[PDB]
């Protein structure tokens, strides 16, 4: 078998076979040496003695509310802290990207082929004696048994952090610009070739699709007016291909950037809000620049919406998830005297960890109605009937499920949760503990340490035998959550660096783009710098209902 | 007409219209303020006073051989100076890239559409009152007149720097991996989507093409053996599309990575040399890793060849071009504590300035034969008759033509030179002095200052009237050369920053790639770090003939 099956190299050292039975570890720039790169260099000793744990940094940020109140009101210090938040997470992600599902070693093919998701850890070799390498049993536990024992929802568990349905649907809408698995090719492949926040879910992935969605007047996107309200145009009008069941009538087949957004009225809500926003920004730009043509109005509006999106994701969305008392800041300038790569490649593990189906409720509560999954799926009538104002009011009110803590996956989507495990295995993911070490965390020594609890730990020990063969995805869903939090430590420590890179990596955050002239001057720049989830809703939804990401 | 037609913004300020008749300059991070970014900040006023001119720096680097002899032999000093050399340029190229032929303002379409060449300066707006903005006559001079008066070769002018045909054909082969204009779409479009040193001219732009060229045994490329000599395989055997006129014998229809390489036996010489090198690197790696498959052998060899290419381009090719007494070094480690983006986008102006058709001789002298263009074009028969050994010996001995200094473009390729001019105009290039200002050079004040002479200066003045509307491409070919040099100041100052970025930007230069394990261990790594144009020929050409880029 492959000599590297046992994952012998530690601390980011690269394994390489040196014969049928032998390996070598490349220890370059890791700060360690020896056969397995475990012997610390002197300066590394001093850094390991000094640097605080992830769980210490997290306490400070989630406590001392009174001190953060001082810090948040002093611009110099807020900037300084935000700088730290950005740069600490930096060295964790390979940029330029490295491995993918087919390449456990660097190659030009892996670098150059954008159809692949990248990989934070190489896949387990095809010939390894166990699924995880050398440890554990010959087969992993049946995914069905794993799902049923510790993942599936008994009683609904509300998110103690107070996440609402505006948050769950925003998460779904936002992330589906860059998680677009190409099922024709396989789970390690993506159709999101821009690899980040390019708003293709509004504008289309291809220029052909963008042009069918565009009005070609005033920079705008096509739309229709139903009962005085602006909604996306139809499939029959744009000739834009969308995914709908056969029985969905012509008038209810809305056409938007991302082919799947007719699945859920929650997604169509956000699709409508953002289409309105784009056309709203066109109106503003036209006032500032009566001399501009359609193409410049369109392109400039797009850039402004990319900035709004990054702004919102950091300052409302990430802010809410973090539970930090410190006020996060979207300021590209903080990175201007740092080493940082303005480029991104979406990691497969970023997709996997983002399978937050526990967020979904048992029913979808809009006004006085309580819709089942059967009723909610593919029903845009629900949207037209109630209206966007009622959708926002209702979803702002309705609490989401806890993600970590185990047993919170709604039964309606059990097939989807099983697929994340199966697909995880098909893509040959390494173990939870391998991923924890890759992200500077101590491996878990037992299932009890992982769950924080006794009953689930025992199911898992009976299923997996060894903690070092526990899989990443189920673990994220069963993990001991932070105190009163939606997530546990592994989700946060893996998620945040991937997030930082997708957000700050965007070319609009680079010095040559981050100028008022890129956005049509000071007014356009200001739209970016004052954007929020509330203003997005307020500016585009009748009656300006109150909103946020918590109940 | 567009209010930015006159190009009022200086010092890299950005121009933006604010109404039909007004503009605003964006001076962010330029070091200047005021209406056209012409007033220097205090620190800028100081930076200017002290910073040496490019001609001063050029003089220092081409004199004091006795000091450079010391510096070249003290590794620490050599690295310091090279670090300066690499970082002085840097800040001159927009990366992430910005403009293109269709976008004179930043847009997502320009950022993301890899089919375009990028642009160091935005195009002149379509509605400007004169071809170059507002200066000059309503029509530029007839391109045939410019070509005939100041470009076409009367007597052959030899390169006073001693460049040979090994150099000339090296330039053509190397640059045709990234200058691959998509004539189906227009001059501003490329088929080289990898945008740099990917070695697609050897391996193919697409996976379909690569797979047809590969042997699928031991990582190797397919080949044929004619008279005991290894040559590229045929169109018939591989089903690889090549450009050949109908009359070419089947076995002389060689198939290689780049479709136009059958055009010149000169190019097919290097295609054969590099094909040999790849299969040779396979043999070494197979010996090191008898446990590896064909796929890993191929990919690792590819990475090694990319490293070899960059190494040779810096230390032999650029070294020779530069005229420096200082020895340039290929060492990615020098940028690890620097700010630098590991990405590149090929600029249209880099393509334009690289039209060095004056390098070409009047005849091609191999052994005792003198070949005319008509005889040499498409004649791989010449290659087989004489052999690679005689090709190298002959090409090492034959002098190339001077590029600047005027009147040295061979009439055999007059259509190509005319096209360079016509295409510049179709792509709406800004004028020479606009390009000089973009690259930190004083604009030329007269045609006599540009040429250093009187006769061409007078023809150019009668043709163009104003120096401020002189065009880039003809200017590079008539420019007064550096003392006893092949080029003028404008070629070096524009060319060098584009080069750095295309060489150091490559992902193999990034800290996560620049490790022995990336190249299959110390043995792969050392092939890169000891590569030279002499070693390339020595290892792959029968009899190990002496070679170099100068006669
Ligand atoms: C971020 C939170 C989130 C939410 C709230 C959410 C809400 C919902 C929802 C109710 C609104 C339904 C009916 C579904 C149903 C699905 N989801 Co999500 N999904 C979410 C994150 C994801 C992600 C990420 C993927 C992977 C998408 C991809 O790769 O294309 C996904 C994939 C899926 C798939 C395809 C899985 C497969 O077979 O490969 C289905 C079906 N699901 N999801
Ligand atoms: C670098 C020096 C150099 C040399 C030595 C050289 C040597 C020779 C040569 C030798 C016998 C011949 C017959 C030609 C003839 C041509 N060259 Co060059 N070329 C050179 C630099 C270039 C560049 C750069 C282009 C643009 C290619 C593109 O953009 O596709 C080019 C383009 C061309 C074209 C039209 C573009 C196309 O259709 O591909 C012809 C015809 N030529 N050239
Ligand atoms: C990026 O990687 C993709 C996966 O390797 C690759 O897609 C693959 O491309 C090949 C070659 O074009 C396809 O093979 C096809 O052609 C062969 C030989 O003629 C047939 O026998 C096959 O049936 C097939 O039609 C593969 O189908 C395809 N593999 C997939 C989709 O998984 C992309 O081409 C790569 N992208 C780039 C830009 O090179
Ligand atoms: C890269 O940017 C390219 C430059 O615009 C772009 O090429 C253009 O593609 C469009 C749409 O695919 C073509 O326009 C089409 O318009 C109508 C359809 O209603 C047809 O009748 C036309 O024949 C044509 O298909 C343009 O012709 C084409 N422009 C060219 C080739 O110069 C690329 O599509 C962009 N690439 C990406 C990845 O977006
Ligand atoms: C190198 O790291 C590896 C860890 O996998 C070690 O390999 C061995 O570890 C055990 C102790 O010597 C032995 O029982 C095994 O034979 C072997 N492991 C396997 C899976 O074959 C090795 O000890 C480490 N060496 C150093 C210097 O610490
Ligand atoms: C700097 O920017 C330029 C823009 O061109 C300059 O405008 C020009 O002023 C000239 C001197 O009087 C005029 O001859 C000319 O009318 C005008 N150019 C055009 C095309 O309108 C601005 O005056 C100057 N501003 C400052 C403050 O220096
Ligand atoms: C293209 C991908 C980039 C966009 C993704 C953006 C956000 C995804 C959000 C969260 C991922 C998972 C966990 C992060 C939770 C809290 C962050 C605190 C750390 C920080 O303060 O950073
Ligand atoms: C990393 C090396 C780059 C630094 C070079 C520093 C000084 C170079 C001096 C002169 C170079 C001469 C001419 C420039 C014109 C074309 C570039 C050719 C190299 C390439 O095709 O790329
Ligand atoms: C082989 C070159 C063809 C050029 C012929 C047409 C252009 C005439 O051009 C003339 O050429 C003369 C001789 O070099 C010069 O003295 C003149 O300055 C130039 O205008
Ligand atoms: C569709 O949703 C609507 C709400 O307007 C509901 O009345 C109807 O029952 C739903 N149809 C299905 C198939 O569930
Ligand atoms: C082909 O090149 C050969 C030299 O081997 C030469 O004799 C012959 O004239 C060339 N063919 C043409 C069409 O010039």
């Amino acid at each position: 078998h492959h000599p590297c099956c046992s994952n012998p190299c530690q601390n980011r050292g690269e394994c390489m076979s040196t014969g049928f039975d032998q390996y070598k570890c490349d220890c370059t720039r890791t700060g360690f040496y020896g056969e397995n790169c475990t012997t610390p260099e002197f300066l590394t000793r001093i850094k390991l003695l000094l640097k605080p744990t992830p769980n210490t940094v997290h306490y400070i940020l989630t406590h001392f509310k009174g001190v953060w109140n001082i810090v948040n009101n002093i611009p110099f210090l807020r900037s300084l802290i935000m700088k730290y938040v950005l740069t600490s997470r930096s060295y964790l992600i390979d940029s330029p990207p490295t491995y993918n599902v087919h390449y456990g070693y660097k190659s030009w093919e892996a670098f150059s082929n954008l159809s692949y998701y990248t990989r934070a850890l190489p896949p387990v070799a095809d010939d390894c004696p166990t699924p995880m390498g050398v440890k554990g049993n010959k087969e992993l536990p049946d995914s069905k048994e794993v799902l049923e024992k510790v993942l599936l929802r008994r009683e609904f568990i509300p998110d103690p952090q107070g996440s609402n349905m505006m948050f769950a649907f925003f998460a779904q809408h936002f992330t589906h610009q860059f998680f677009k698995t190409d099922h024709k090719r396989g789970p390690g492949f993506t159709r999101g070739l821009g690899h980040g926040v390019d708003l293709n879910h509004i504008y289309g992935e291809t220029l052909d699709r963008q042009h069918k969605l565009r009005l070609f007047k005033d920079g705008k996107l096509k739309y229709q007016v139903i009962g005085g309200e602006v909604y996306p145009p139809t499939v029959k009008d744009t000739q834009v291909e969308m995914i709908y069941p056969p029985h969905i009538p012509e008038n209810l087949q809305f056409a938007v950037g991302q082919e799947v957004f007719g699945l859920v009225p929650g997604l169509m809500m956000y699709a409508t809000i953002w289409l309105r926003e784009h056309n709203r920004v066109c109106d503003i730009l036209k006032q500032e620049h009566p001399e501009w043509g359609d193409e410049q109005l369109f392109q400039t509006s797009r850039l402004i919406l990319i900035g709004e999106t990054i702004k919102i994701v950091i300052e409302d969305y990430v802010q809410h998830l973090s539970g930090y008392h410190f006020k996060l800041k979207f300021d590209p300038e903080l990175l201007f005297n740092q080493q940082f790569q303005y480029q991104n490649r979406i990691a497969s593990e970023f997709n996997t960890l983002y399978h937050w189906h526990p967020l979904l409720p048992d029913t979808f509560n809009i006004e006085d109605q309580e819709y089942s999954f059967k009723q909610f799926l593919y029903n845009n009538s629900i949207l037209l009937e109630h209206g966007l104002t009622q959708f926002v009011e209702s979803f702002t009110r309705q609490i989401a499920g806890r993600v970590a803590g185990g047993r919170n996956v709604p039964i309606a989507v059990q097939a989807v949760a099983k697929a994340s495990i199966d697909q995880s295995r098909e893509m040959k993911y390494q173990s939870l503990n391998e991923y924890r070490k890759r992200f500077s965390l101590k491996p878990y020594t037992s299932f009890e340490e992982l769950t924080g609890e006794k009953e689930m730990a025992a199911e898992l020990k009976a299923l997996y035998s060894d903690i070092d063969v526990m899989e990443l995805y189920p673990a994220l869903l069963v993990e001991k959550p932070h105190p009163d939090a939606i997530f546990g430590e592994t989700m946060v420590e893996l998620g945040a660096p991937f997030s930082l890179k997708g957000l700050m990596g965007n070319p609009i955050c680079s010095p040559q783009y981050w100028k008022p002239s890129t956005f049509g001057g000071e007014v356009g720049f200001k739209i970016i710098n004052t954007a929020s989830i509330q203003s997005l809703i307020c500016n585009n939804v009748k009656g300006c209902p109150f909103t946020s990401f918590n109940v």
